[PDB]
């Protein structure tokens, strides 16, 4: 269709993630399509993890997703966190491509293995800190 889809090799990676091994999954788009910009491995916990990899990953002007992986798990699977990041600096353009795709992201990813969904546009927002105040 008209949409940004997801690549078979992003989708295929969603797979690779959901079987372990993957803390941190970064989507974006390139050339009108959904692809892997980054992937981090678990270091220690879930917590312990969080800041040193989200907060290098978010760009000051451009919007992008994260997939960042809980340590507990449900009946489907390891739980995740799904982070939508936008700046207000970022182009007009992007902003809404982005947000016009997020819902894309989530349904390819499958939204059962998504235990919450977060936003921001600074910092602070997407920060383990901004976590434990959601
Ligand atoms: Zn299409
Ligand atoms: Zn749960
Ligand atoms: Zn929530």
């Amino acid at each position: 269709s008209m949409g940004i889809h997801a690549t078979e090799e992003l989708k295929e990676f969603f797979a690779k993630a959901r079987a372990g091994s993957v803390r941190l999954i970064k989507v974006v788009i390139e050339d009108e399509q959904l692809v892997l910009g980054a992937s981090q491995e678990p270091v220690g916990r879930w917590d312990q993890d969080y800041d040193r990899a989200v907060l290098p990953l978010l760009d000051a002007q451009q919007p992008c997703y994260l997939l960042y992986r809980l340590d507990s798990q449900n009946a489907q699977g390891f739980e995740w966190l799904f982070l939508a990041w936008s700046p207000d600096n970022s182009p007009v353009r992007l902003k809404m491509l982005y947000a016009a795709t997020r819902a894309t992201v989530k349904k390819e990813f499958g939204g059962g293995h998504i235990k919450d969904e977060l936003f921001g546009t600074v910092k602070d927002d997407l920060s383990f800190a901004g976590y434990q105040k959601h």
